[PDB]
């Protein structure tokens, strides 16, 4: 009735790239084909509250949540919280950017909580999310990987002489 799920990923991108592409939910139908439309209802500064919308069901029933995305900047932190949510009680993915030698470490810390008319163990959940991370986290990977090979983004080479200013 409880999973953390916390699957994390190495990759070679930038943290400027990386923070300011997660950020930009307008992009994201071109990342995860999982969705239709992000809409974005309103920004409240570090809060992005969005709409998933999704493509029709087999009855013709077009599928859509209000979540927020909370950028923490500080901790390098992104907290996505689901305000319409059903089968899940709980809900709160958090997406924390680790900055490591081999690159930018993507953490996808899942707390889910399940229980309304839940016909797994939770563990069910996490087995696949684990599984599925590692389809849907390695496309991202790559598909903003050659994003930041594309752009060269910032390089040590626009600092290569710092400003001998301390005002």
């Amino acid at each position: 009735m409880a999973g953390h799920t916390d699957n994390e990923i190495t990759i070679a991108a930038p943290m400027e790239l990386v923070w300011t592409m997660t950020n930009d939910i307008e992009k994201w139908p071109g990342l995860f084909s999982e969705y239709a439309s992000v809409e974005v209802l309103g920004r409240d500064d570090d809060k992005v509250t969005f709409r998933l919308t999704m493509h029709p069901d087999a009855d013709g029933k077009v599928w859509s949540w209000v979540s927020e995305r909370v950028a923490d900047p500080v901790t390098r932190t992104v907290r996505a919280q689901r305000v319409e949510t059903g089968p899940f009680q709980y809900m709160n993915i958090v997406w924390e950017y680790a900055e490591t030698a081999e690159g930018t470490v993507m953490r996808w810390t899942q707390d889910f909580a399940m229980k309304p008319d839940a016909p797994v163990d939770d563990a069910w959940m996490t087995d696949n999310i684990n599984r599925n991370s590692r389809t849907q986290m390695a496309l991202i990977r790559d598909r903003i990987e050659q994003a930041a090979g594309e752009r060269r983004t910032a390089s040590v080479l626009a600092d290569l002489e710092h400003h001998h200013h301390h005002h």
